[PDB]
């Protein structure tokens, strides 16, 4: 009947170490589909302000649809409720080595002009007492990133998140990707691509486990 | 002081063709600056019901950022004010010929969701009387890729762009492309990509000619 | 309130041309819940004919993970409340060259062992009256696909689906893909891959848009 | 007339380390026929719940097909009297360097929803009194393999099971694979992999042993 | 009204360190358009002196094209007010591991023969108080190559233009190129490329840091 | 003592076709050097004009070796003094069958920017009475090549030029190049290329002699 | 007790077409040794010449390398008494398809340099009555490659040779090489290579057949 | 009227070293055209003890191209008039990083046999006082590389002539080469190269700096 176990202490960890999202406390409890005929509202007004023909068959459900992709779906991890089902097991076979989860299809929105952020994380982690299941790791790096972003930022709430539901601050990120308001406009390079790391416990303090990581990171198919 | 003898030309073959993009003739001459106001007027209530905080840094500057993006970058091509300064030769070298431009860098955004639409455009044509600036072929490419699209129409455009300015139905306009509405979105299909030919002329006539250019579409760096 | 048009009039041309997967209509009107509650059951007993231990954290909730998949995730298909919302626009570009859309994500299980099917589709097409929406199509195949397949059979519903959806017979499909239970299993073929087209139309009728479909096929990444 | 003396050692070493993959010991010496019969019974129960027409030819075997692979085939390694034959030879060469094995092929099922795992597997180990057969290590890979699995359990495993025929603590193993409930389902990731490593001996004692094995993982056909 | 405080800044900080590209202060304020045309003339004589016939509509608006070049283009970075306007955002992150920007597109010419140089730059830096917006590095990269060149004093000038703007000296700079006037010319070594780094603070000081930043640089694609 | 018979007959045949370079007739006999060192003063006023310091090392030579450059170096093609020793030997071969050389390195500069122009030539002829020596082939498309060009008129010289070397219409020539005048400036397309093709005899008229040597073009490595 | 019926047939074939490579007859039944000292001490005077210390350890042997290497080794397929041992089978397997031996590791000398040709060939032939033993294609290819060469007549050799050996005239031979005397030297283009073919009966006849070997032809890997 | 300031100073540190390559000191100054007229007839002797026909159009002109080849090219760097121009800048940078010049095109002829050696060099070095002109590099790399070498003194004396001419021990010199008298003769290993390397200062020293270099060498193009 309300945010999950995880979901809290998640979203509680963040906010104390100051990184979550910049995102306002629930003002009024305003049904979705109120929020997305405002937002629907606005974009019908932009695009006849950029003076596209909305009686056009293409046009016409525009600003419908950048609502609903808004609300219900590129931003849908601003919302806690949406947060994945978290599942452990016991760490039976007492593993205590890494478990790296390379090329995570990473999908996401850049805060500066709301465009399209292409990448690919690699989440490691030295398992204590619960082993997490594989596609919680692709689900959390997918919550974080359906979100208004700063590559910087969401390399970090992916640590936090991770240390927080594994109970081990031995937790590495890597996020590589391509940010299309650099590409595909303003300086327009076609050809860079950046990376970012948030390196926890022993992936920060040493260096052998920490070069391992970084070794590992970024294979090629 | 106005639109160049070119740009009329192209648009009026367009609007002929029914080609054009949907676009309502100028209601008003309001200078571009009162339309970014209105419109990052706009995203700021919209992000306001996304309940962003836009005290903080890094999104304060958004909504000026996006109604800039939308008036000045992404959508410059909706303006004929920008269309390409276009410069041709005579053929003395009479190239009876085709003349490929390949892998034309492609950056536009789908109507649909107002979304990044990543593509190479592969162009030629049979030199008649002239011969064009190459660089020409993808100012033009880039010219109509600048505006919301649909990359069947897009490919259309470019095609009879082309045809009116070099004097010869003989061109031929092949766009390949990953749409971010489909791949990051929705389906969320990470593999797929689109192709979609316009074929005039001797391309369209001729197969000899036809899959001379179809063989030499996509050849990989 | 029931089926879209769209729906029906695809499952009536497949049901006409005796392409249906082999389904059974609707017995009983049971909630799934009851069907899954049922299915788990079933794999309750399976696991346990296997000896195995479902006391364990790890193997505890499998039944109902495996009940869960069958009914509302890999067999989705089979229910036409799941086929896709169809859009159409238009063919105001008139657009009278195909569309391919490659590199279709195919997922799909053999229903010979009930083992994973991974490939790839592209579909092409001659717009008509009407050009669908790109995603659609990536739908369409998705949406035969999450069944229990013979895939000679998946690449002719995929085809006539399109066809009846598009109201053209100029559409051609082809699948490349590789069965687990040949793989993995079985003969344990680790290096062949199965390639099956269904060629509708002028794709079948003629030699020239024949041949530009089938050398089009199968171009990597 | 029973479990060799290997397959005797091993599974003891695994029982040990509280390693064996969740089975109950054999309640009842019923022959694998019946078993199989009753699993397929279930089977039948679960298609005809899918509304499946099992009269159709295509179906109609699959129950037994799929009784027959749990029983038969892909959970072979489940049984002891599979367990692969064994065979070293003395280290008259004195080799001191260890010996590596990489590539090898690996097929197993996730035990979470019984879905194809897809990975390969890397072995390293450095002779002590005796050089095991080459094939032999990719047998006992592939016989802990063929079992409903957690890589992070498998990878241990296949380490003890090598460590105790070996006679050696100098062993290492790192498994990189792709699971098709990540994949094909759920989260539907198409382009993550999942790596895991078992270091014994030097190798995990060791840094410049264990760098060496390290670096050596992943090596491109 | 003149430079902005950033371009001072970096201009005095490149002036201090004898880093500043070889060129002469303001002698006289003369608009662009002079020199273009007093460039345009010296052009024209030298194209007459190889007794190129300007007639040619090919040849005729080359000395324009060549002036507006050199002063609007290829040069513009020798020109401060041409300083890319610098964003920067608090650091509330906390992010102390280095941020990456690789591949970036590198366009310049070499002041030995005013040929071109075709380079990728890979910029690092652990930040510090704040963190830079990402197209700026590359805006940064392309102001200092827009100039005739010297690989080895480029490098030098982003690394301290860069370690002035974030106010921290952890920052590095490796820049990968070809040079036309060795490949094209000269030698004519079709398969050479120069690889120059500038090593900041931690980069230079900690091997650990410094081998990090060297291992990731040259990622192919 | 003056051009040899080859240099004159390929002379007369391009100014025949009207496919020379533009080329002003040797208006006076001055020795090259004063050539130079004209250019060079022209050069040293540019740079003047461009503000550079001309008494730092690496600027000081700068104008003498971009005069040596233009007038010894990269239009060394204006001057037939240059053109090739061509050697050939009778076709006692009987080889009717065409000879191709794939992949001749081409370096040129486009004639509107006096820009580098990288590329590569696929020659294909059909041997006569006499085989060319192959190196003349790579030495014939250098020749032109070190002109200022247009890639269209350049493919054509070569085209004529082998032609009348070989004594048979039966010759192809196709070209690929980056044109850095629309890679590193302007459009600044980083991925397209031109492809320009000449095709003579059996060549132009045989589709099967045709579409051997087109699909035989660009193979890459 | 002298050259086998293949050798004569072939050679004789050879000459009746005037394919021979310029070979004197047998003036002086002179044994090799002689012609080996001979030849040794002109290279120990061309060795003077260039003021090379034969005394050198490392020199010391080269003329007699050089010697032996001219006689013994690079140039025995002069002389046929090193025609390969034809091995042909009796096509009871009824094969009417041509049968493609591709990627034959080709070492031939240019004779207007003695400088080292690298290639591949590839030989395709349609069974008549017999089927040779493979590897006899590989040995006639390095038969006539180990001697004095110019492509274009080594390609005919080979096709007149193995047209000879199997009785049938459906033959074709491909040759792809790189010229050192072309790539390290003279023009120095380092990227170039020439494609020769050799097309007999059906090859040269139906294009069917013709373009089925063509496409055939440079598979990579 | 002699040998360079630098022919000398290399010239003589070589001979210090004892790294020179076995030649003579010019015992008579002869013109080159009498070496080369008594070199071509001691190759005109040696075709006709190989019963070569020099009467054949392809053969007649061998021996004077062999002459002119070792003469006046292949082994033009054992004169040292031919030594390259040296150019050295200031190095006001202040560059205190390693330069490293990668892919460099080397060309060569092993002592042995007098055959082929394709190869490639990396050369890298830490500027001291001066910084030396790109080219220079490669043209030293080639002029030590066009005599009768071993590619292991070859490594060393580029080292030596390196460290020379930039005043600086810290220097260091790789080379991968493949041997034609290995390939296409002899053990005939078509696989094969050979990697030798000469560390130099730091290089040599400091492991640091010596990894960073040895993990530099050999990137894929
Ligand atoms: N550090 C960081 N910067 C980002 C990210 N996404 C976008 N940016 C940058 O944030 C900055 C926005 O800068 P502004 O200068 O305010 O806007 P702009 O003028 O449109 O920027 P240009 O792209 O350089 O044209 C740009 O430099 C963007 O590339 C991100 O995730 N991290
Ligand atoms: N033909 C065509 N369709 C496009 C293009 N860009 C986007 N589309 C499609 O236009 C359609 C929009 O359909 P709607 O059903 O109206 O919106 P939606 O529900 O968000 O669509 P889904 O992506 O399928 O979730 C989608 O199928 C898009 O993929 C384009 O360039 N051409
Ligand atoms: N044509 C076709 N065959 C399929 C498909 N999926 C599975 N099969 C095959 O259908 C057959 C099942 O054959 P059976 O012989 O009944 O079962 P099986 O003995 O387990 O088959 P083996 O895999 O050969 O061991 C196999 O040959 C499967 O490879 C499919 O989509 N199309
Ligand atoms: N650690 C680990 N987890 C696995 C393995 N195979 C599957 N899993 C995961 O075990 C978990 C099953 O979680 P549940 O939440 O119980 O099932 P589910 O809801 O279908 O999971 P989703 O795939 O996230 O939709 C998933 O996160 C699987 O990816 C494995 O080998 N190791
Ligand atoms: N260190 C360095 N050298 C450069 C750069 N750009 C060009 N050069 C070199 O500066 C030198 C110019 O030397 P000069 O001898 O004065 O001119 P040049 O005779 O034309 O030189 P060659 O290219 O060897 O023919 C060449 O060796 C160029 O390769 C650069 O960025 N860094
Ligand atoms: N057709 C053909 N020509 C070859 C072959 N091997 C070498 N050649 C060429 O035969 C010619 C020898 O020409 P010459 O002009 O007599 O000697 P050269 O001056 O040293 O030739 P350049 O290499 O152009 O410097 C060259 O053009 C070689 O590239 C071959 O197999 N076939
Ligand atoms: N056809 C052809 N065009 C060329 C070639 N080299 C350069 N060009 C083009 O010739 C044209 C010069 O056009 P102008 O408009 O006169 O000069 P510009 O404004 O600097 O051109 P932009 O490059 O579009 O900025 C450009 O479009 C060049 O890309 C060539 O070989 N062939
Ligand atoms: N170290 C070194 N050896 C070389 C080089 N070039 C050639 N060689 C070798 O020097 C040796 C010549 O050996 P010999 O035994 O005198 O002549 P050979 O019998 O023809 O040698 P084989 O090639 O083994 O048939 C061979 O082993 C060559 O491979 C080089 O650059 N460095």
């Amino acid at each position: 009947p309300s945010l999950s176990k995880e979901a809290a202490l998640v979203h509680e960890a963040l906010v104390a170490r100051g990184l979550e999202t910049p995102l306002r406390p629930p003002v009024h409890e305003m049904d979705n589909e109120t929020r997305k005929s405002l937002i629907a509202g606005h974009m019908t007004e932009i695009m006849q302000l950029l003076n596209l023909d909305l009686a056009d068959d293409s046009l016409m459900e525009t600003p419908h649809r950048i609502a609903k992709m808004y609300v219900d779906e590129i931003f849908s991890g601003l919302d806690y409720a949406n947060f994945p089902k978290i599942t452990l097991i016991e760490n039976k076979m007492k593993v205590d080595e890494m478990v790296t989860v390379r090329d995570i299809t990473l999908t996401s929105t850049c805060e500066s002009h709301f465009v399209t952020i292409d990448g690919k994380a690699t989440v490691a982690y030295i398992p204590k007492d619960s082993v997490i299941g594989l596609s919680k790791i692709n689900r959390i790096v997918q919550f974080f990133a359906q979100r208004p972003q700063v590559q910087e930022r969401l390399t970090q709430q992916i640590l936090i998140a991770l240390q927080t539901l594994l109970g081990t601050n031995n937790v590495a990120v890597s996020i590589d990707a391509v940010h299309y308001c650099v590409k595909a406009r303003g300086i327009r390079d076609a050809t860079s691509a950046t990376t970012t790391t948030s390196l926890g416990g022993l992936f920060k303090s040493s260096q052998n486990t920490r070069h391992e990581f970084l070794r590992a990171v970024r294979h090629h198919n």
